[PDB]
C-alpha cells in the first residue's frame, strides 16, 4: 500500500539549488542571486530551506551560511529546478521513502549530467534521511501531482515526449505511476500548453491539486491571445475528470498574465498555477501585473492557508516560475 505524499501535507524542508556562474544565471546572476535570496527567506518563515551550493560558488556559500532556517548542501547543479531533479516521495507501507527517478534534461534539449546526479549526492552526504530508491524511468516531479488519496493528475503532452520512456506506450507509463507511486487512478488529459515553456507542458504549470476535492489550472479569456484555444479544450477535458468517490473536482480557473517578452520579443511562460503549497502557507507567484491582487484574493477564498504573493519576473527570464524551484521533503 503505497502513495504519494500530497505537497499540502506537513512538510520538513523545501530543497532548493542556488544560482551559479556556471550556468544560463551567470548572464545576470546578481538579479538571480537576489530573488533566490527573497524567494528562500519568505520560505524559510514556513519550513526549513536545504539549498544546493555549487562546490566552487564562493560568493552563494556567503551570501546563504548566516540564514536562519536555511541548510546547505555542497552539492553541484546544471541549474535551478529542483522541481524536476528532486526526489519523489513516497509512503511506502507506512514507511519515508525517496524515489530517485532519472531526470534528462527535459527529453534531453539541456545538459543534466549534475541535476541528474542531486539525490545521489544528497543521500550521501547524510542530508536525506530516508531510503533512496534509484528508478529506472525518465520522471520530472513538475509532470506529475498527486492528491495523497490515490489520485496522480498528469499529462499527454510531457509523459509521452519520444525522449522520456520511448520504450514504453501510455499504458505502460500509467502501469509504473500505478506500481511506482500508488495511484489508485491517473487523471489524464492532452491539451494546454504555455508559449516559451520548454518542459513539454508540464502540469505544474497548467493543472494542479490545491485540495484533495479541488484541481486549480491555467486559463486564458482573451480570445485573440494564442493560448485561447488550447486552454478552453483543456478546461472541457478538467470537466470530465471524477475523484475516486465519483464526484466532480471543483474547479478554479487562473488567468494567465499580459504577455510578458524577452529583449528578443520572445514570449514569457508566466502562470500563476506554479505555487508553492507550504504548511500554513500558500506562496503563489506574482508578475508585477495588475491582475496579481486579484489572483491572490481568488486564492484566499479556496484555502484556510496564508496567501504570500513572492515576485518571480526573474525566475520567467529563465523559462520557469516557484514551483519549479523546490522540492518538498517530509
Amino acid at each position: 500500500m503505497k502513495r504519494m505524499l500530497a505537497e499540502f501535507e506537513k512538510i520538513q524542508a523545501i530543497l532548493m539549488a542556488f544560482p551559479h556562474e556556471f550556468s544560463d544565471w551567470a548572464y545576470c546572476i546578481k538579479e538571480a542571486r537576489e530573488s533566490f535570496l527573497n524567494i528562500i527567506q519568505t520560505i524559510a518563515k514556513h519550513a526549513k530551506v536545504l539549498v544546493c551550493v555549487h562546490t566552487n560558488d564562493t560568493i552563494g556559500y556567503e551570501m546563504l551560511k548566516n540564514l536562519p532556517g536555511v541548510e546547505i548542501a555542497k552539492v553541484d547543479t546544471n541549474d535551478t529546478w529542483a522541481r524536476d531533479f528532486g526526489a519523489i516521495s513516497i509512503e511506502n507501507h507506512g514507511v519515508l521513502e525517496c524515489l530517485d527517478f532519472g531526470f534528462n534534461g527535459w527529453g534531453l534539449k539541456y545538459p543534466s549530467n549534475l541535476d541528474n546526479q542531486v539525490n545521489f549526492k544528497l543521500k550521501s552526504l547524510g542530508f536525506l534521511k530516508h531510503p533512496l530508491k534509484t528508478m529506472p524511468y525518465v520522471l520530472e516531479g513538475g509532470s506529475i501531482e498527486s492528491d495523497g488519496a490515490g489520485s496522480i493528475l498528469t499529462n499527454t503532452q510531457c509523459l509521452l515526449e519520444k525522449n522520456r520512456n520511448p520504450h514504453l506506450n501510455q499504458n505502460g507509463i500509467e502501469t509504473m505511476l500505478k506500481k511506482e507511486l500508488g495511484a489508485k487512478q491517473v487523471l489524464w488529459y492532452s491539451y494546454g500548453y504555455l508559449k516559451g515553456d520548454d518542459t513539454d507542458s508540464h502540469t505544474d504549470t497548467l493543472a494542479r491539486f490545491l485540495d484533495k476535492d479541488t484541481i486549480v489550472y491555467s486559463a486564458c479569456e482573451d480570445k485573440n491571445d494564442e493560448h485561447y484555444t488550447a486552454l478552453k479544450k483543456m478546461q472541457e477535458e478538467l470537466k470530465t475528470f471524477k475523484k475516486l468517490d465519483k464526484t466532480p473536482y471543483k474547479l478554479i480557473p487562473l488567468e494567465i498574465p499580459k504577455a510578458i517578452f524577452d529583449e528578443n520579443q520572445q514570449r514569457l511562460p508566466a502562470t500563476y498555477v506554479n505555487f508553492l503549497l507550504c504548511n500554513d502557507a500558500l506562496i503563489v507567484p506574482t508578475y508585477n501585473d495588475p491582475k496579481d491582487a486579484l489572483i491572490l484574493e481568488t486564492l484566499k477564498q479556496h484555502t484556510p492557508l496564508e496567501v504570500i504573493g513572492v515576485d518571480c519576473n526573474t525566475l520567467i527570464k529563465q523559462h520557469g516560475s516557484l514551483h519549479c524551484v523546490t522540492m518538498q521533503l517530509y
